[PDB]
């Protein structure tokens, strides 16, 4: 659009047609070069200038595209801004020392180039593959990550080869032995890593799971089981306003973009009419799922999802009444191909609110239990699914009616999967999951962005220690031994924060306003971070993964806001080697900078470490992921007793029903 | 009675008639004295026994029934068996320095107690409230506890006392400074502990939560929220034989008793007709929930429900409608009262399947996702609530569509509260939740009991620790610093087991069976306790909390199996010091016996530490408590691919849609 006409809210998304001005205008500006689009994507307004425009009656922020684009025969990228009213390019820059995010296309573009190379052929066939069946060779081509025979210098994937005995087989029970590298820009093999002992191609059947392929293998599928319908015959409670949600008192901004997918914005909640601030921002804004095993040149795996593809580019368009039951609100997703043209990802983000049990309930014993007062609870969820290659992550935002906020998680999918010798032990690294199919050990980290605003602005947090008193047992202070605390730590400087879950301790973290009190407890209002799924980071100091993502070695990072930290392995993940001073490693500095009532960005690491067994394969079952946000010292009673009861009778009117 | 009916199945809880039967027969073999029922229970039949005549046409176990009996003037409590089919007293003893749990009418019966109690009386009125208001004073009476001036010489209950403006009052925003001590079967006051700093009653406003109260508070209730309506037209997948449940290739009893609640046995998988034990018995068999305030007397708030109260004992009668949503099969509950007659509370134990979001997914990218399965889950749930006093515990019992069993919790109802002068500060050891009310710190604590079979007979249970591999980054071993594994540590004797939860390794735990092997993975079939809410005991060694449950200072404790090792703090749990020989001290032993390959038992301690704050008060939001038991080397693929997706395209199928 010429000019584009701007969007309801500053933090909705790119329309298609601002998406294309964005291009038009880089195309003009770049005119007799040939490009290419990575990205195109919203600039966020400044934190400062969005709460001025929504609170202050502040300028209205300008509209801003970000965009990435390769031009054929440079290296690297290019970078900068437009600014959409005016179509023009307000800031440019060249960076040929990095590599951006693969979009789809990168990875639908591989197979023909492997499939036509005289090399990935002569090794196919050394592997029990015909020549003439190389329309049976398929590829997951994977960003390299990072291989220090190449740095940046040229784009490139590593092509986890395998083969599928016909078109609708799952391909992961045959893997084949060797990896060839590829020139995403030139598309060409410049290598193949081969490894020193030779294992051929698989001649078992294919681990299969579709209905015809179980029927053949069990038998039968069980009968269809009798239907749970769910119908909400009069509508739904909450209501949307373009992407701004309200709901059961909560308000907030659903946005959306190519790499951390679900971004919620503005998040506040309505207490009896005081509308108090909750989170500026909150998102997963990277991922690594490190491998385990040492041999080469497996150490290339440890996928950062986020940023090395994409948990927007790579989302689902979800199914009419499968992935998302009930009554369901959808919006779609927007980006730009490399042609820069818009493309759109129909039903990539679902919206319902579901039943979620019992929100709280007492009964008197003294009248066995006739004086009762029981209130159901609902949720609203806010969803996607991913996927990333052989991977399914399923990613619901639930906000729930005592004013938590909890982040659940479903990995499915497949796993990657890497060939065995009928010989070969696969442990201690990985677990044979069916004949010749190694399932290597990995983990998977997340790094959830909290941008909080706990009842306003300036803020604090703490670590929150259980700990016996440490009077000892018999002592006038603690005769019985029993006494114990919460020992609050607060962050004074960005090393102070730099800590990880204690099982010991059953440690929580608060995020909190220090410049306010509850007016009973005499604390201060606080969203306080319960999660346990925390896992270490398992590979070493000073190794190429703990080095590529620097969050992920720490449960907790906290750091001074400054506009654009967003992603904390970087900007440009692939093919960085993690030596700089960028992202997170950036941002922690040299520890010293004030972190105690101020702006600030609070990371958390939290996720799985997966030891496959044969219970995933072929497919596997979903395993669930958790973290949870509660206010505490927020409100001075429970936010949810208003909320009519689904049965209450009183003592007295238990009493009148003798 | 009597000879009663036999039950369909050993394992059913005692009927009606059968309750009355060994009433009749203890009161028979006692005539001529004046007795009183504490428990009549069933005796469940040796696990030998059981399994025996399950598996192997073995005998017919007897049915029995076990009582617990006081007699007025005699101190302690009668215990024995009676077999059902001959109307006989088969073994009695005499336990003069024990006392028995508390049932509701010893709950009930308190209250007239203390109100006429001229001592009682002048201390209401030192506290504010006149002598002609003793309609007004109310008491939660919990056991003692323990208090070393009288041992398990007297019967005692310590009243914790409130005040009520009015009967629909809450009372617990009135605490009265003062604590009775009364012997329960002479009905009186024997002692009040009375503190150096007296605190007379609030003359705040009741802290209310039924909607008349909130219109008062709020203005308003929100409006009734559009409804959420679930149905099944054609009924439920699920079948009930009895008490035997079969359920998507789960098959096992239901049972139920006084103390534990739900009791889940004879637990196995149909996998396409081979018919695999999984458990013989799960249930919780002990809590305990210390508080963390050494000021006299609040040492001797340290609740073990289970033992002290009874989950069965104190169950709700649900619904119909509101505490289970949707279509729902009830068992009811049968128990004696004192006076031997069976009593009965109706829909204790609530059954039915929910949805429960994805079973699995997976797509594949190169068609942009065309080519995808999908297949929904369906969970099945066995539930209860009971009340203790002040809390109320709502028990779910999940099978999962992946074989996987979890067990959930929400914590509800009331903080047990203490008055709080009005410059007096409640911290470091509980939160002021409102005016002139002080909520003691307090952990809650559960011992989940598993007694396995996994794929049959002859059992092991070990930990599992993720650790980097040993080689540092850098050498031939581990060249990029990546490798990791599962270390896996398997308890040879009861010492070896004795072990927490942590965090730095994110520590599992296997029960499996040495003499079998998955035939692609080369490892025993197992399933794994994933568990992260696992508190350290916080009161400290030698404390009495600690001496009381000795099975709650680890998060997992396996001894070899007997019959009759049921209760891990001993068979009567109220005003035992601690001190001596039974319980899990005694299963424990000297730590040197065998508990690898052989029948043993699994206790695991799990909960969390509850520091309040408003939000709490004056009624409490759910808090969740989650473990889960994951089939790992069981199967030899994903179990549920047999289930019909909810969508499944293929490859070829989506290429012929064009
Ligand atoms: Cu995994
Ligand atoms: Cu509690």
């Amino acid at each position: 659009s010429a000019a584009p006409a701007r969007p309801a809210h500053p933090l909705d998304p790119l329309s298609t047609a601002e998406i294309k001005a964005a291009t038009n205008t880089v195309k003009s500006y770049f005119a007799g070069k040939k490009i290419s689009f990575n990205t195109v994507t919203l600039r966020e307004p400044a934190r400062k200038a969005y709460i001025q425009w929504k609170e202050q009656g502040g300028p209205l922020p300008p509209r801003l595209a970000y965009y990435v684009i390769l031009e054929a025969g440079k290296p690297g990228v290019k970078e900068g801004l437009v600014d959409l009213a005016s179509l023009s390019v307000i800031e440019t820059r060249a960076l040929e020392t990095v590599q951006p995010i693969l979009t789809v296309e990168d990875l639908c573009s591989t197979e023909e180039v492997i499939r036509n190379d005289p090399a990935v052929i002569e090794q196919c066939v050394l592997s029990g593959i015909p020549a003439n069946e190389m329309h049976k060779v398929y590829c997951d081509p994977w960003t390299i990550g990072y291989d220090e025979r190449w740095g940046t210098g040229k784009r490139l994937q590593q092509a986890l080869v395998y083969y599928r005995s016909d078109e609708d087989d799952s391909q992961y029970s045959h893997p084949l032995d060797f990896c060839p590298i590829v020139d995403t820009e030139e598309k060409k093999v410049i290598f193949i890593d081969i490894p020193n002992r030779r294992r051929k191609v698989s001649k078992h059947k294919h681990a299969n799971f579709y209905p015809k392929h179980m029927i053949e293998k069990v038998g039968a599928m069980r009968p269809e089981a009798p239907p749970i319908n769910v119908t909400q015959p009069e509508g739904v409670s909450f209501k949307m306003t373009g992407n701004v949600m309200e709901w059961s008192n909560f308000k907030f901004h659903i946005g959306f973009n190519y790499r951390e997918g679900i971004v919620l914005s503005d998040v506040s909640y309505n207490d009896h009419g005081n509308v108090r601030p909750i989170f500026h921002r909150i998102s997963l804004s990277e991922m690594i799922v490190p491998y385990g095993s040492p041999e080469f040149p497996h150490q290339r795996k440890h996928a950062l999802d986020i940023g090395e593809y994409g948990a927007g580019y790579m989302t689902n368009p979800l199914s009419l009444g499968c992935d998302c039951k009930g009554v369901i609100h959808y919006l779609d997703a927007h980006f730009s191909d490399r042609a820069g043209d818009p493309i759109t990802v129909k039903n990539a983000v679902c919206i319902h609110e579901e039943d979620d049990g019992l929100l709280f309930k007492h009964s008197d014993f003294r009248d066995n239990f006739a004086t009762s007062l029981v209130t159901r609870a609902t949720k609203l969820v806010v969803s996607q699914i991913f996927t990333a290659a052989n991977y399914e992550y399923c990613l619901y935002w639930v906000f729930m009616q005592d004013g938590a906020i909890r982040l659940d998680i479903r990995l499915t999918g497949i796993l990657n999967t890497y060939i065995l010798g009928d010989d070969e032990e696969a442990g201690p690294w990985g677990t044979r999951v069916y004949p010749n199919v190694n399932a290597h050990n990995h983990q998977h980290l997340f790094s959830l962005r909290i941008d909080p605003r706990i009842d306003g602005d300036g803020n604090s947090a703490a670590a929150c220690d259980a700990k016996s008193s440490p009077y000892p047992l018999g002592s006038p202070e603690n005769m019985y031994g029993n006494a114990f605390y919460s020992e609050k730590t607060t962050f004074k400087t960005v090393k102070d924060s730099l800590t990880n879950y204690e099982s010991a301790t059953g440690r929580s973290w608060d995020i909190f306003n220090p410049n306010k009190v509850n007016p009973y407890s005499g604390k201060p209002p606080s969203y306080k971070l319960v999660s346990t799924q925390c896992p270490p980071l398992l590979a070493k100091e000073g190794s190429l993964v703990a080095k590529r993502a620097p969050w992920a070695s720490h449960s907790v990072n906290v750091v001074p806001y400054k506009d654009n930290r967003l992603y904390p392995s970087g900007d440009h993940v692939p093919q960085w080697s993690g030596d700089g001073v960028r992202g997170m490693r950036e941002w922690i500095g040299d520890g010293s900078e004030n972190i105690d009532n101020t702006d600030i960005l609070f990371f958390h690491t939290f996720g799985i470490t997966h030891f496959p067994a044969p219970e995933d394969f072929p497919l596997m079952p979903a395993e669930p992921i958790t973290l949870m946000l509660r206010p505490r010292h927020f409100f001075t009673e429970n936010p949810g007793l208003d909320i009519q009861p689904s049965y209450a009778m009183t003592t007295s009117e238990a009493k009148r029903a003798v």
